[PDB]
């Protein structure tokens, strides 16, 4: 598949406020999520299947460490633990399951999707609600 290494710059975001309001997420926090989300810097390492993924904004920072097919921990998009399980569903897309460490709550995911245009798409999902982000690699 494409290599998903280097430093990426988010071009278009939709639906990011109206996936954090459905989990729940106060207006406070939401309005800090999108100021910070307009600007962040998103590091990926691929090794084959082995990932580092470090996205930045001034407010947050998230390092996740995964290997496609086992298990890790990372946070949901609202912050809350969870263990994780990616696998390859195309050479150039992974999807994501997301199982909290607590207690329940809606069910939530992930797609990371290396386009034929270079386009890396981060797709989140709760309940009907899709958020994509679109990056390009600086
Ligand atoms: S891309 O890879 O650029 O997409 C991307 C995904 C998520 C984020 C983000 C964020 C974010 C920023 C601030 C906060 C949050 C998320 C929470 C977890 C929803 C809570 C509100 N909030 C804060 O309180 C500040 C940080 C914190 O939780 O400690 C960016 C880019």
């Amino acid at each position: 598949g494409p290599n998903f290494s280097g430093n990426w710059k988010i071009i278009r975001s939709e639906n990011f406020e109206e996936l954090l309001k459905v989990l729940g997420v106060n207006v406070m926090l939401r309005k800090i999520a999108v100021a910070a989300a307009s600007k962040p810097a998103v590091e990926i390492k691929q090794e084959g299947d082995t990932f580092y993924i470090k996205t930045s904004t001034t407010v947050r920072t998230t390092e996740i460490n995964f290997k496609v097919g086992e298990e890790f921990e990372e946070q949901t998009v609202d912050g809350r633990p969870c263990k994780s399980l990616v696998k390859w569903e195309s050479e150039n897309k992974m999807v994501c399951e997301q199982k909290l460490l607590k207690g329940e709550g809606p069910k939530t995911s992930w797609t990371r999707e290396l386009t034929n245009d270079g386009e890396l798409i981060l797709t989140m999902t709760a309940d009907d609600v899709v958020c994509t982000r679109v990056y390009v690699r600086e």
